[PDB]
Formats: C-alpha cells, structure tokens, sequence
C-alpha cells in the first residue's frame, strides 16, 4: 500500500516502516526533514505579511478615494477583498500547523482553510469571467448604445461570489470533502479516494469542467476574438491597460497550473508512490494568489495609493 488511510485522513507514506500515524494528534516529521517545514512558515508568513496590507490599504484607498469607482477597480476591490479572507482565515489556519508539524486545528480546522482557500481561488476564476468580457464588449463592440457602469459593476462582481460558494459549499453539505494534502498543513477538496460515502469522483468531473474548464475555454473564445486587434491618442494609453490584464492572467497560469495539473495527475494514478512535496509545493507556490494581484495593478495603471499613503499630496503626472 502506497500510503496510509483512515476515516478523516489520507496521507502518503507506508506503514510498512511501522511509524505512520494520525496527523491530528501527532507530528508528521516522517514526510519530510524537520527543517523544510521551518521553510514552509517562512514562506507562509511572507503570503500573510505583504499579502493582508496591499489588499487592506486598497480597501480604505477606495472607500475614502470616492473617485476610484470604476468598473475597473470594482473588480480589483472584489480580490483585494477576498485575498483578505485568506489572509486571516486560509493563511493563518496553516501557518500554526507548519511551524508545530500537525493539524492541531482538528477535523472541523481543515474544513475551515479549504472553504475559504477554495473560495479565494476560484473569485479569482468567475471574476476574470467578468475581466475577460468587460474588455471585449469595448473593443468588439456590438451594440452602440451600450455602457459598462455601476448596474452591470456590482451584479457583474455578485455573480463571481454566487458561482465561488457554489464551489467551496458542496464538500461541506455532500458532494465529496475538504482533507490534508501532502505535507498535513494545507487543506483542500479529496484528489486521491473514491469515498463513494460522500461522492467523491462526481465531484470532480462537475469541478474540473464547470470550475475550471469551463472559465479557461471562455477565456481563450474572447481572447480569440481579440487577435485582429485610425488615430490612436485615446487607444494607446488605453492598450496597456488591456495588457495589465494579460500579466494577471499569465501569472495566473505560472502559479494555479503546477497545483491544477499534477491534481489531474495523482487523479489518474489514484494511490501511486507520488511522495508529500509533490502535492504540497505547487500548492503553496500557487497560493501566492493574494499578493501578485495589486503590486502589477500599482506597476502598470497607482497615483491614489501613495495620495492616501502620502502626509502632503504634490501634483506629478
Ligand atoms: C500504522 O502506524 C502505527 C505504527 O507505526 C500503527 O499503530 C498504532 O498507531 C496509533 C496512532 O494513533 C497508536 O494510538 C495511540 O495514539 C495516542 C498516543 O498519543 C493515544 O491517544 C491513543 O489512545 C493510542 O495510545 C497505537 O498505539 C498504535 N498501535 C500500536 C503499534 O500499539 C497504526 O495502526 C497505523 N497508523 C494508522 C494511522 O493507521
Ligand atoms: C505502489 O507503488 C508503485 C511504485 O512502484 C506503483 O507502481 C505503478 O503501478 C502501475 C500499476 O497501476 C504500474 O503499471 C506502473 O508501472 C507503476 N508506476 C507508475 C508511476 O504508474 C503502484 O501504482 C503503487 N500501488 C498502488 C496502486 O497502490
């Protein structure tokens, strides 16, 4: 048997070194060496340093700045706000277990971080639905008479949050379970077991299609429109802007895809030798998610940060 398993818990290493064990009460130093725990906290409190300021500072830039209602920045006020709840809820949760090696948190403690650790990430997938679109109703415009406003701004953001709950809710109330991952310190969805107890395996085709699948092929249809693309005064300034959004969706793809796509591996090879890093590192190397989104946004579009920031504004443009 390659691993161990149990009611509440999977965990891949062999008890044929008799020396597994639960990872609820005890430390699972048998993963891995003490000290590439201690690295695992170190980077962890670096995702909770930068990551809580730069989403909460433009949370109370906005709502002090009145001028910054766009539908451009109600989107990049919708992640900043999410990241948030990773911040205190995703981040913190997994930072007490890397430093002492073990879910201390309990059963119930790993279904808090995956309820929100999933939620986070996938506000990050239904809201670029609402990024992919808002640029390519202005540039392959349609209909004249159009504009994208405050009606469309706010019931455009309120669709990502009802379409995220109905991705992190389903392991809580039926359909499969939130569970430790390799090294026992983040918790997210069962990659590994059929748990037909639960409905595990019909789960996953509903997540890898409709929660991911499905916002990737509708981001490559309107990108694919948006390859043809007169004075170009108002355009020119207004083309970075539309490669801003690129940079977050490139970045996107560097950081999620590792996780995403050695999750469909271990999917195919259910119960194979694959070791603790391997599931572990792409994870925690794709939970940067909450950090690189407004360092780009401040790097490419950043006047009203260091306003609020400032003590006495001078003009500088
Ligand atoms: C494979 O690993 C174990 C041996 O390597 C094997 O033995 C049993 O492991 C459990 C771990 O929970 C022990 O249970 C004790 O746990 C704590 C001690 O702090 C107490 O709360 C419990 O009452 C209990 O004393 C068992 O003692 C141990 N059995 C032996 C060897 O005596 C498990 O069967 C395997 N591990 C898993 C998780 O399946
Ligand atoms: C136990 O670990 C071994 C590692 O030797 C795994 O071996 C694979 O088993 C499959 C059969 O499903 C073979 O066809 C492959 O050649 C092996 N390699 C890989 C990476 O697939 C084995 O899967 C494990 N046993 C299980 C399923 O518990």
């Amino acid at each position: 048997m390659n691993g161990t398993e149990g009611p509440n818990f999977y965990v891949p290493f062999s008890n044929k070194t008799g020396v597994v064990r639960s990872p609820f009460e005890a430390p699972q130093y048998y993963l891995a060496e003490p000290w590439q725990f201690s690295m695992l906290a170190a980077y962890m409190f670096l995702l909770i340093m930068l990551g809580f300021p730069i989403n909460f500072l433009t949370l109370y830039v906005t709502v002090q700045h009145k001028k910054l209602r766009t539908p451009l920045n109600y989107i990049l006020l919708n992640l900043a706000v999410a990241d948030l709840f990773m911040v205190f809820g995703g981040f913190t949760t997994t930072l007490y277990t890397s430093l002492h090696g073990y879910f201390v948190f309990g059963p119930t403690g790993c279904n808090l971080e995956g309820f929100f650790a999933t939620l986070g990430g996938e506000i990050a997938l239904w809201s670029l639905v609402v990024l992919a679109i808002e640029r390519y109703v202005v540039v392959c415009k349609p209909m004249s008479n159009f504009r994208f406003g405050e009606n469309h701004a706010i019931m455009g953001v309120a669709f990502t949050w009802v379409m995220a709950l109905a991705c992190a809710a389903p392991p809580l109330v039926g359909w499969s379970r939130y569970i430790p991952e390799g090294m026992q310190c983040s918790c997210g969805i069962d990659y590994y077991t059929p748990h037909e107890e639960t409905n595990n395996e019909s789960f996953v085709i509903y997540m890898f299609v409709v929660h991911f699948i499905i916002p990737l092929i509708v981001i490559f249809f309107c990108y694919g429109q948006l390859v043809f693309t007169e004075s170009a005064t108002t355009q020119k300034a207004e083309k970075e802007v539309t490669r801003m959004v690129i940079i977050m969706v490139i970045a996107f793809l560097i950081c999620w895809l590792p996780y995403a796509g050695v999750a469909f591996y271990i999917f195919t090879h259910q119960g194979s030798d694959f070791g603790p890093i391997f599931m572990t590192i792409p994870a925690f190397f794709a939970k940067t998610s909450a950090v690189y989104n407004p360092v780009i946004y401040i790097m490419m579009n950043r006047n009203c940060m260091v306003t609020t920031l400032c003590c006495g504004k001078n003009p500088l443009g």
